[PDB]
DNA sequence: GCGAAAGACACAGATTTCTCCTTCGCATATAGGGATGCGAAGGAGAAATCTGTGTCTTTCGCAACCCTAAACC
RNA sequence: GCCGGGUGAUUAGCCAGGCUUAAAUUUAUUGUCCGGUUUAG
C-alpha cells in the first residue's frame, strides 16, 4: 500500500511486483488520459481476472469445544458430517469470523470488524486465549491472517494480524478506480436462523453493488428488499418491450401477413418479389442494431434468467406471475391446474424459493458487465442442508447447486445419510471423538 | 509501545402500535315472545423497534539516524 | 501412471530447448544507517 523504488531482485511476474510497478508509474504521471491506456494497466486488470478466489486452509485453536485442529478444503465442494455436539457450527462460525474483515476494509480502509465473545473461550482451567488461523490463495498469490482473544482477568497482551488483508483490499480498490465495471467476489452465509424469514422503505429508488456488503449474513429483511428489487426489473423490461421495438414488430408481422397473402390467391415475381424483398430488407434491418449489442440490452433475458432459474428447483410448478392488484402487487404461482399464492406454500418450497432467490439476486447485484452473471466467484456456507426436506429431494439438491453455479466454493454441513450417497469420496470429512494422552479431543479422519 | 478519530460490545428504558377484553345492541328463524349467535366501539396491557451512555480496539510520518558490496534477524 | 520439487551442461544467456534424480494431503526466500559472518581497499 506505498510506493518504492521498484526493487528488481529475479525476474518474475507475480501479481503484487505488476501492483508495485503501476503505484511507481502514478507518482511521475499526472495526465489521466496516459493512465487509462497505459500498458501497466492493462497487466494489472488481465492478471486479476483470470485469479480464482479460494480459502486454501483453516485452523483452529482452542476456540469453543475445539482443542487444536487443521483442516484442507477442496476448491469446489467440500461436506462435514457428525453427530449433535461435534462442532459443526464451530466451523462455520470461525470462516465467517475471518471473512468479516476482508469483507469490512473493501467499504472503507482502517474498518474494524467481528471480535472473539468472551462466551467463546474454552472453559478449561490452563487455557489462557483462543486464536484463528487461515490463508487465502489467488493464483501464486498467498495471503494469510490471524484473530485472537486472551481470557479475561489475565495480564498478558496478544494483538492480530491485519497487514496483508489490507493489502489484499487495497488492489480491488484500485483497480474499481480506473475501472467502469470492475466485479467483486461474493461472501454469504446461510445460517440455521433462516427458517423464520419464510414468509412472515420510504421508496427505494438507487441500486448499487455496495449494499450486499452491509452484512455477511442473510437475515430479517432481505427478503423485503427483495420483492423491491425483482418488481423493478419488470418494469424495466416493461419499458424495453414497448417504444421502437414495436415499430419493426409491426413491419415484421405484416411483412409475414402479406407473405402468407402472397401464398394465397393462387400464388398472384411481382407481389412475391415485393413482400420477399420488403421482408428482408425490413429484418436484415431491425436485426442489424440488436438493441446495440444484442446481450446487451438485458432486460428481458435478464428477469427470464432469474424466473427459469427459480422454476429449475420446482418441477412441480408452471409459472410465476407478477400482478397488480386495485392497490398493491401480487406473485401468483400454478400448481396442478389451481394458482396458488405466496403466502399459500408449504414449509419447504419457502425455504428454496428464498435461498435461491436471493443467491441469484447477490450474483447479478456483484457482476454487472459480464454478459451471464451466474459464473461469478466467491464462497458461500450453508448449514444443515437437509430442512424441511423430504428424502426425494434430499438426494439432488446438491448436484443441481453445483450445476448452476460452477464457480463458486461450498461448505456444507449436514446430518442424515441420505444425502452421503451422492457425494464423491474426495469431498468427505468425518468427525470424531477420541482420546488420546488422557485428554478427549475431536479428529476428522477422511483426506 | 501507541497519537487522533470512528466502531464494536453490553446494558437500560422509552414509546408507538397492535391485540386482548368488557358491554350492549341487533337478529332472526322460529303469531308474539324468548333464545343462540354475532357485530361495534372504548379501554386495556402487551411487544418489537429505536436510542441512549460507557468501556476498549486499532496503530502515527513520533526534536535526537548514516552515506562500501552480499546474506540473516 | 499423472502432477509438483532438486539442478551440471547447453544458449548475442535472467530466454529457450536437452540429460539425471526425489516422494504420508504438508515452504509461499524475509529488515538498514545497528549486531555478528564473507570479500576487498
Ligand atoms: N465454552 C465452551 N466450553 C466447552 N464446551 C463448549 C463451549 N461452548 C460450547 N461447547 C460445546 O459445544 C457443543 C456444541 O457445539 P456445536 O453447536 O458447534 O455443535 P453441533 O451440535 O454440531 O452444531 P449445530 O447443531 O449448531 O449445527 C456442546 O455440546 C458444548 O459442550
Amino acid at each position: 500500500m506505498w510506493s518504492h523504488p521498484q526493487f528488481e531482485k529475479i525476474n518474475k511476474m507475480n501479481l503484487e511486483t505488476c501492483y508495485v510497478d503501476f503505484l511507481e508509474l502514478e507518482s511521475h504521471v499526472i495526465n489521466e488520459d496516459y493512465l487509462k491506456e497505459s500498458v501497466e494497466l492493462q497487466k494489472l486488470i488481465s492478471t486479476l481476472n483470470e485469479s480464482k478466489f479460494h480459502l486454501n486452509k483453516i485452523g483452529i485453536h482452542d476456540f469453543k469445544r475445539i482443542r487444536e485442529l487443521q483442516i484442507s478444503l477442496e476448491d469446489d465442494l467440500t461436506v462435514f458430517v457428525g453427530d449433535n455436539g461435534f462442532g459443526k457450527s464451530t466451523i462455520l462460525d470461525a470462516i465467517a469470523i475471518v471473512l468479516s474483515w476482508l469483507r469490512s476494509n473493501i467499504e472503507k480502509e482502517s474498518k474494524p470488524g467481528t471480535y472473539i465473545k468472551s462466551h467463546e473461550v474454552n472453559n478449561s482451567v490452563d487455557v489462557e486465549y483462543a486464536s484463528i488461523d487461515a490463508n487465502i490463495k489467488l493464483k501464486d498469490f498467498n495471503t494469510s491472517i490471524l484473530i485472537t482473544k486472551a481470557k479475561e482477568g489475565a495480564y498478558y497482551s496478544r494483538n492480530n494480524e491485519l497487514l496483508g488483508v489490507k493489502k489484499l483490499a487495497s488492489i480491488y480498490r484500485l483497480v474499481n478506480k480506473y475501472v467502469d465495471n470492475a466485479s467483486l467476489p461474493l461472501m454469504a452465509y446461510y445460517s440455521i436462523a433462516r427458517s423464520y424469514i419464510g414468509g412472515g422503505a420510504k421508496t427505494k429508488t438507487v441500486w448499487s453493488k455496495f449494499d450486499v456488503y452491509d452484512e455477511i449474513e442473510f437475515d430479517r429483511n432481505d427478503f423485503t428488499d427483495f420483492f423491491q428489487w425483482l418488481v423493478f426489473l419488470h418494469n424495466r423490461a416493461s419499458q424495453e418491450k414497448l417504444s421502437e421495438s414495436q415499430t419493426t414488430i409491426n413491419a415484421l408481422f405484416s411483412d409475414i401477413q402479406s407473405l402468407k397473402a402472397t401464398l394465397t390467391q393462387l400464388s398472384a415475381s411481382t407481389v412475391i418479389k415485393g413482400l420477399e424483398l420488403s421482408l428482408k430488407e425490413k429484418l436484415n434491418y431491425m436485426k442489424s442494431l440488436q438493441s446495440g449489442e444484442h446481450k446487451f440490452n438485458n432486460a428481458v433475458s435478464l428477469y427470464d434468467s432469474v424466473i427459469n432459474t427459480i422454476l429449475k428447483f420446482l418441477p412441480e410448478f408452471q409459472w410465476i406471475k407478477l400482478v397488480y392488484g386495485d392497490d398493491d402487487y401480487k406473485i401468483i404461482l400454478k400448481k396442478g391446474e389451481v394458482e396458488l399464492d405466496i403466502q399459500q406454500l408449504s414449509q419447504g418450497e419457502k425455504t428454496i424459493f428464498t435461498l435461491v432467490g436471493d443467491l441469484a439476486r447477490r450474483l447479478i447485484l456483484l457482476n454487472p458487465n459480464l454478459s451471464n452473471p451466474l459464473l461469478g466467484y466467491g464462497i458461500v456456507l450453508i448449514d444443515e442442508i437437509d430442512l424441511h426436506l423430504h428424502p426425494q429431494w434430499q438426494q439432488t439438491i446438491i448436484e443441481r447447486l453445483t450445476s448452476t453455479f460452477p464457480n463458486v466454493q461450498f461448505v456444507i454441513t449436514t446430518h442424515s445419510p441420505q444425502v452421503l450417497s451422492t457425494v464423491s469420496s474426495r469431498s468427505v470429512r468425518i468427525l470424531q471423538e477420541v482420546e488420546v494422552d488422557g485428554v478427549n479431543d475431536l479428529i476428522v479422519s477422511h483426506p
